């Protein structure tokens, strides 16, 4: 461990063994820091927070903070960040709000760029990219593996599928289906990320299912209803097919097409 | 109140209840009001005026010189209102003398994370600049106008009362009291109904606006057409005048 | 003096007699500041980085950090930056990768404005204009004069070419030869920027050549090559249609159109 004099360290926070924390940082009453972080210098951390461990905190983020969404403020929201994250500079991670999940859940292993922003109520799982300036407004659920390509935007509410890519400038309005990659302002469906099923070692056998599963939900002119229908026998022979059924499944508010 | 690690320069001047945080700075004629919290890591840079009741957040920097290449250090101003929100590194620009050598801010303004407000732009009272808003100079955004995430504004642009931009949206030319605009370039979509509502228009006053956005954009009319049917409706309702002069003003042109 | 006691200077740092910096900056190890240079309050800068003369960096800026590209693994990379450059508030610089020539590399006399990226192994040369937020990914080469307006992303390997514009919030997954106006996501060509050609004092017959040259290239249904071929004849004549038949030559992603 290394604790910088100049940082300041609130008597509730919690530091476990092999915690860095660099000059003129804030530690804020209810932050609980895992073993092995490192937080650099400028940082504002502010609770009730849960930052687990091996997790990487770049100067000028700002990790905690309320909404301004509000002017008047519940409490006690709070934010939970599990382990192995790396948090580059400039970052805006806001907690959640009594309204809705009273929580923003960060998972393990992502990536999270220069000045993006984790809106309230948001919730990340694990090995996620967000690349500069990635903005998700709030109550916006990033499952496992998706990338999100330089100032992508997503209105609040949206689900951005597991494995699913978003193009530079992306503007986000409704779910992104697992694997899906979209474009533009408004976005809209182009292909899927057949790039990441190879890098992540799907089966020939699997990635010929899923591009047969992308014809199916956008290309035949089906109902969700149908595709869902139509897509029963893939995803019970492929797990990697039922991510993307299960993907369709849970848009009640409809998909980017 | 002002903690001991924060740098106040002699000749700032500082309201009885003000807070400055660590590791800011309260640079050379700076004024600042009562109830105001200054986070840490702020740049305050004058001469500057902040009203009563202000919270700016930490990594703003507030008064700095725009650099855009016709200022050259001339004294220039910057004045904010009361009960404005500022976020987390929030940029504005004072003034150059070659317009009125002032940036102006009201009152009750959220300015969300990262925004910028260039050079002598204007903004009334209750707007919403949401995260990484840009208006890159001369920009008048009336009173409760709501830019949403990543809008960016071109000089000189004037932003109505009531007005909405989607995000991610590029305005151009001057937008309408009460319209919504989208995309980039931006373009005309609909009234900002749900902002009319939140006033407690009258629903004849609302109709009388949804007529007046018919007028103007779905009726093949010129604006000087469109200005002359409105001439009535304007003299009626207040409400209705708000609209019909914001495009009277415009004459670089509309978004539609 | 003129080094704030609230800063932190490395040992290794070496900095001419003259160097300001501002309270709570930080000049890392194998940092050097030449002569003129002004460093505000609250930067970071680290090494190994090269600075020159007469530089400005405003607060917030992070100068010198480690790219977050998972293909980085710590190795001794360079950034260089010339003479007369102004960097605003809150930019970011990466350091170079092995992959390339290990440097990132500013020239002279250009204005980097609020919360701009410049990525690993980019090249920026003189007199340039990185407007607000502008981010280029990585082994981007921008040339003299360029102007990229706010919010500009451009991908990595992209070139920008001498004296070239981008409209505000263009994303650039192309290069965009010398002299072109480009504008919207993604990119498009819209003809030269003459306006810029005539206020640095280009001649009516270089800017009536370049005219031309535009017209062989997009209007005349040409492909690069029979472009190339069609240009070879003014690009003898003309060094202004020489740059510009260069910078389609050295396209490595192709060219905006
Ligand atoms: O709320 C919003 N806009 C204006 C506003 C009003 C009051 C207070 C603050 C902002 N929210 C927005 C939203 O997605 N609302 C929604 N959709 N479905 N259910 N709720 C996201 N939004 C935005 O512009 C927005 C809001 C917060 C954060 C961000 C960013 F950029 F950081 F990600 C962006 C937008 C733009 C147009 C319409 C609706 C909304
Ligand atoms: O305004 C500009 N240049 C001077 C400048 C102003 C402020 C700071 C630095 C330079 N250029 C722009 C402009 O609107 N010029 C103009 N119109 N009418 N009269 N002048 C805006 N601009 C921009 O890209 C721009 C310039 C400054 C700040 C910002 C931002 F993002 F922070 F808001 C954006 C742009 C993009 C394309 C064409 C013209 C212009
Ligand atoms: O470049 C990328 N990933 C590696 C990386 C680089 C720098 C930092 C972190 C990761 N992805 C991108 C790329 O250009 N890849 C490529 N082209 N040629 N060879 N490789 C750019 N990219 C981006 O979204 C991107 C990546 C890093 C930084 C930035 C920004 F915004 F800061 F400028 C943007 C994107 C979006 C869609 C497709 C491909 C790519």
């Amino acid at each position: 461990s290394l604790i910088d004099p100049r940082a300041i360290i609130d008597p509730s926070a919690r530091l476990a063994a092999d915690v860095q924390v660099g000059p003129w940082s804030i530690v804020g009453a209810e932050v609980e820091i895992g073993e092995g972080t490192v937080i650099g210098p400028h940082v504002v951390l502010k609770g009730p927070t849960k930052i687990g461990k091996h997790n990487r905190i770049y100067q000028f983020s700002s990790v905690g903070e309320d909404t301004p969404d509000l002017k008047y403020k519940g409490e006690p929201t709070r934010l939970v960040i599990g382990d192995h994250n790396v948090i580059r500079e400039g970052v805006t991670i806001h907690r959640g709000t009594v309204q809705d999940r009273a929580e923003t859940t960060i998972g393990d292993h992502n990536l999270i760029m220069a000045y993006a922003h984790i809106g309230h109520d948001s919730v990340i799982g694990n090995h996620c990219i967000l690349v500069n300036n990635t903005a998700l407004a709030g109550h916006v659920h990033v499952d496992d593996w998706a990338i999100l390509s330089g100032y992508t935007l997503v209105h609040q509410y949206c689900r951005i599928g597991a494995h699913s890519f978003s193009g530079m400038g992306s503007a986000i309005g409704k779910d992104v289906p697992a694997y899906v990659t979209v474009f533009g302002n408004p976005a809209e469906a182009r292909s899927m990320n057949f790039e990441g099923m190879r890098r992540r070692g799907f089966s020939s056998e699997a990635i010929h299912a899923l591009r047969r599963a992308y014809k199916v939900v956008y290309r035949q002119g089906h109902t969700v209803e149908e595709a869902l229908a139509e897509l029963a026998e893939s995803a019970a022979q492929f797990p990697e097919v039922a991510v993307f059924r299960d993907s369709i499944q849970s848009a009640t508010r409809g998909i980017t097409r």
